[PDB]
């Protein structure tokens, strides 16, 4: 550790400058571009947009399939139709929602500026996967 200290230190032990957090801050903040706008207009068929601070309930929601994903733990070495398909039920149940959320959310949404957000593509991942899964059985 002390040698880091010897070989991280002395790159800049003499500032000659106002100070490392100061010269760093004013090196590395300067180049700043604002960005002008994420949203069109198009109010009359874009409600979609203002629609804000409901991802703050729904994510509950993103706790409430892993409490089913723990569910399975009643299939401990054996299982209860009854409960596995009502399991079935609640994943399928599940992946709609989510289906439906991502497809309200993006269809006023610009999909060209869609793909910039990996988060977006990440959840289209999952749900192509959910409707792989309900599909294939
Ligand atoms: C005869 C054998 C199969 C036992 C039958 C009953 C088993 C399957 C049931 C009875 C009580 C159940 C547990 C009750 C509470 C919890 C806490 C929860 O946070 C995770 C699941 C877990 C840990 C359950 C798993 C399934 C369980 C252990
Ligand atoms: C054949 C006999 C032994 C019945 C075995 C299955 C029983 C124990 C299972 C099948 C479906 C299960 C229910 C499925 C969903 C829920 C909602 C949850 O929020 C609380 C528990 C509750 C209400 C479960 C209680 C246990 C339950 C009724």
């Amino acid at each position: 550790v002390i040698v880091t200290f010897q070989e991280q230190g002395e790159q800049e032990y003499k500032n000659c400058e106002l100070d490392k957090n100061q010269r760093q801050c004013v090196e590395y903040a300067l180049k700043a571009r604002p960005l002008r706008r994420y949203i069109p207009k198009n109010q009359h068929q874009y409600k979609v947009w203002y629609v804000v601070n409901s991802t703050y309930f729904e994510y509950l929601m993103f706790v409430l399939i892993l409490l089913n994903t723990i569910c399975l733990a009643m299939q401990h070495y054996g299982q209860s139709c009854l409960f596995k398909i009502a399991m079935n039920i609640l994943n399928m149940l599940f992946t709609g929602l989510f289906t439906v959320e991502m497809i309200l959310k993006l269809i006023a949404f610009k999909p060209k500026h869609y793909f910039c957000d990996a988060w977006n593509t990440f959840d289209a991942l999952i749900v192509v996967g959910s409707i792989v899964d309900i599909a294939i059985t």
